[PDB]
């Protein structure tokens, strides 16, 4: 298949990726399994290593008992990829490395011991954006911990140059993680792993894209979200969408070494009604947001849910539902009570959701097109079929374009629509 895409330098943000033919869309631009990737800390020994799908009992590792596994099929297939760091997450025990150590010793195994990987087609870890010379003395000061964090974690299986590719800096190493890493999400949206995938790292940051990724499993989809033009730069937003223009500022200088002077930064648009309600109230919520997150990440749902509860029936003073802190709690409640099996309550919370979501996910983004198919599965299953036939509909108007027929979850969407319609049909 000719490629739709190609790498070209830019006049002002490095190398990009730029369209060779006319995209739609829904367009399949390039697909990618990682370079090298591992569970997140939240996840470890909730998800499966190497599928990254959640399972009520997991199998670990015997050698080393952090690498846990929801089948012997995976335990095996993962077991290459896997063997040199179970020799490392052994002989550091109790001991855990920070998610990028575990995933810069992945890169190396990969790089030293596996052929060249079709992730590094369009652009290869050697090739990636280092930022070394914007880097602050206290980011400096941060990745000569990580070098000497790696290399006691990996005393057994890196001794010395010889064992790393050749010319390989792990200063440098560690600064193309920071600003190259991927958060990879499961079906559902919630964080389960980080990965590199060097060609889809050519795509620059747009607070506005004109193009999606999306992931099933450790796999990687890229779509078009819009219509592009031959020539036209492609670009996916490295964020959130629950931001305002100042926690983009912060984040694109502190991870990514950039300012932003898009129309949306410019003119910090949706900041107002992002933060609409009594400052105090949200800046309380906000503190408790870091927390609610921590506990989300590690899968606590029942200590989630009875922190948003305390938030969004306070007997103290609320929230209007568009203020994103207040709507960050809302969703956490609604993952809370979806995977509690409390449905009517998860309903109340994801309703509520929805008009903010409409706002803050314009156009075609995957993350919107979850939470209204979460919303219509639902309604369906309390029997509001007419309701949730409309969400079903609207999920598919919007995966069809994010996700597409190459991601399983469309096949999930397109059976609850099937079972609604014939629900409809009876009626
Ligand atoms: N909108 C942007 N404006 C300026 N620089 C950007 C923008 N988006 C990404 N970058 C740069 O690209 C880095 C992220 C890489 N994943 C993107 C490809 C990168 N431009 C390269 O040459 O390899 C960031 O840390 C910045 O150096
Ligand atoms: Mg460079
Ligand atoms: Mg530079
Ligand atoms: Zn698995
Ligand atoms: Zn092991
Ligand atoms: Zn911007």
């Amino acid at each position: 298949e000719p490629l739709k895409v190609e790498k070209f330098a830019t006049a002002n943000r490095g190398n990009g990726l730029r369209a060779v033919t006319p995209l739609r869309p829904g367009e399949l631009l390039f697909r990618s399994d990682p370079l090298a990737y591992t569970v997140c800390k939240g996840s470890r020994g909730v998800v499966c290593d190497r599928c990254l799908l959640g399972k009520e009992k997991l199998m670990r590792c015997s050698q080393c008992r952090v690498a846990k596994y929801c089948s012997a099929k995976c335990q095996k297939k993962a077991w290459p990829d896997h063997k040199r760091e179970c020799k490392c997450l052994k002989s550091c025990k109790p001991r855990y490395p920070p998610d990028s150590v575990r995933l810069l010793g992945r890169v190396v195994f990969k790089l030293m011991d596996g052929a060249p990987s079709e992730s590094e087609k369009l652009y290869s870890f050697y090739d990636l954006e280092s930022n070394i010379n914007k880097l602050t003395e206290d980011r400096k000061e941060g990745l000569r911990q990580l070098v000497m964090t790696f290399q006691h974690f990996m005393r057994e299986e890196i001794q010395d140059a010889s064992q790393l590719p050749p010319a390989f800096d792990l200063f440098e190493a560690f600064a193309k993680v920071i600003c190259n890493s991927f958060t990879i999400c499961n079906a559902e949206m919630q964080e389960v792993g980080v990965g590199l995938y060097p060609s889809i790292s050519l795509l620059n940051h747009s607070c506005d894209p004109n193009c999606s990724i999306v992931f099933n499993g450790p796999h990687l989809l890229l779509r078009a979200v819009r219509d592009i033009e031959v020539g036209e730069e492609l670009t996916i937003c490295y964020l959130d969408m629950l931001m305002t223009s100042e926690e983009r500022r912060k984040q694109l200088r502190d991870q990514y070494c950039f300012e932003c002077d898009c129309f949306r930064c410019q003119t910090q648009d949706k900041d107002a009604d992002m933060l609409t309600g009594d400052e105090q109230v949200w800046k309380e919520v906000q503190e408790s947001l870091k927390k609610i997150e921590e506990l989300k990440a590690h899968w606590k749902w029942e200590q989630v849910l009875a922190m948003c509860q305390a938030i969004i029936s306070s007997n103290s003073e609320r929230l209007p539902d568009i203020n994103i802190y207040q709507l960050k709690v809302l969703d956490c409640a609604m993952d809370a009570c979806i995977n509690l099996g409390l449905l009517e309550e998860a309903l109340f919370y994801g309703t509520r959701t929805m008009e903010p979501y409409r706002i803050f996910f314009p156009g075609s983004h995957p993350v919107r097109g979850v939470q209204v198919m979460k919303v219509g599965k639902l309604q369906l299953h309390q029997g509001m079929f007419p309701q949730a036939m409309k969400n079903l509909r609207l999920a598919f108007d919007i995966m069809r374009v994010t996700h597409g027929r190459e991601h399983s979850l469309i096949e999930d969407l397109i059976l609850l629509l099937e079972e609604c319609d014939a629900n409809i049909r009876a009626s």
